[PDB]
């Protein structure tokens, strides 16, 4: 499975967020969408929350053109797991997609930035497309953490084909910095897309999942416990 850490248009600009959803995120969808702004998403299962009690900000993401792809259910260090493990770990953040939007995820990021051989002998058997992982760090969970001001100015010099890493649990990023930088960047002529469509891979929201069957509604099976 190919791994990916830098996008390929002229211009382009990747915001990922991940371990969300979280508590602050209809907050930083309607800044990206106040911007047409475009961002990629790695959630967890079971991790900052359960996935089944964000159900609504998914479907708004999913139905904004927002790309939506997995970061495992639990946040495991993914080296550490058994191949059985990882297809768990991978599978159940696909179920509740397939619950939730109908569809499963053809892209992933590890938590940590960690994988290995196994990890992408799992993701080719399990249909994955790709692997991505970035190229610039917010530092957002860096400790001690920058100032939402520093984060900011590392932003003002971050190039075009940034995959920028950033965390939607974290309260500063989505209420100070990402409204700082959205217009410092596509003020100076970048392009804020979704990962896959800076790979020059497809800009058709359609082609980043698999659909699966009709969206469930909720029930009881829509639990992490
Ligand atoms: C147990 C908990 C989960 C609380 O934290 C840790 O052990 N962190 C280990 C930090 C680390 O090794 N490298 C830096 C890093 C880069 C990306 C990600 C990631 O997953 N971003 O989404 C995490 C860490
Ligand atoms: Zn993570």
């Amino acid at each position: 499975v190919p791994v990916y850490d830098t996008c390929t248009v002229p211009g382009s600009f990747a915001l990922t967020f991940d371990d969300g959803p979280y508590g602050f995120s209809t907050r930083l969808d309607s800044t990206l969408n106040a911007a047409n702004a475009k961002g990629s998403f790695f959630i967890n299962g079971q991790n900052w929350g359960c996935i089944y009690d964000y159900a609504d900000v998914l479907l708004e993401r999913f139905n904004n053109g927002h790309f939506i792809a997995s970061h495992t259910w639990s946040h495991v260090h993914m080296n550490q797991g058994t191949y059985e493990q990882l297809s768990h770990q991978l599978e159940l953040v696909e179920q509740a997609m397939i619950r939730i939007l109908g569809v499963k995820p053809l892209y992933m990021r590890p938590p940590y930035g960690e994988y290995n051989d196994v990890v992408l002998q799992v993701l080719r058997d399990r249909g994955y497309k790709g692997l991505i992982m970035w190229n610039q760090d917010s530092g957002d969970t860096f400790t001690p953490t920058p100032s939402s001001a520093q984060i900011i100015d590392s932003y003002r010099s971050f190039p075009e084909k940034t995959i920028s890493l950033n965390h939607e649990i974290k309260d500063f990023t989505v209420d100070q910095v990402i409204p700082a930088v959205i217009p410092i960047l596509q003020q100076k002529g970048f392009s804020l897309q979704t990962v896959p469509e800076c790979l020059g891979l497809s800009s058709d929201p359609a082609d980043w999942y698999v659909r699966v069957q009709e969206p469930g509604t909720r029930d009881d099976s829509w639990t992490c416990e």
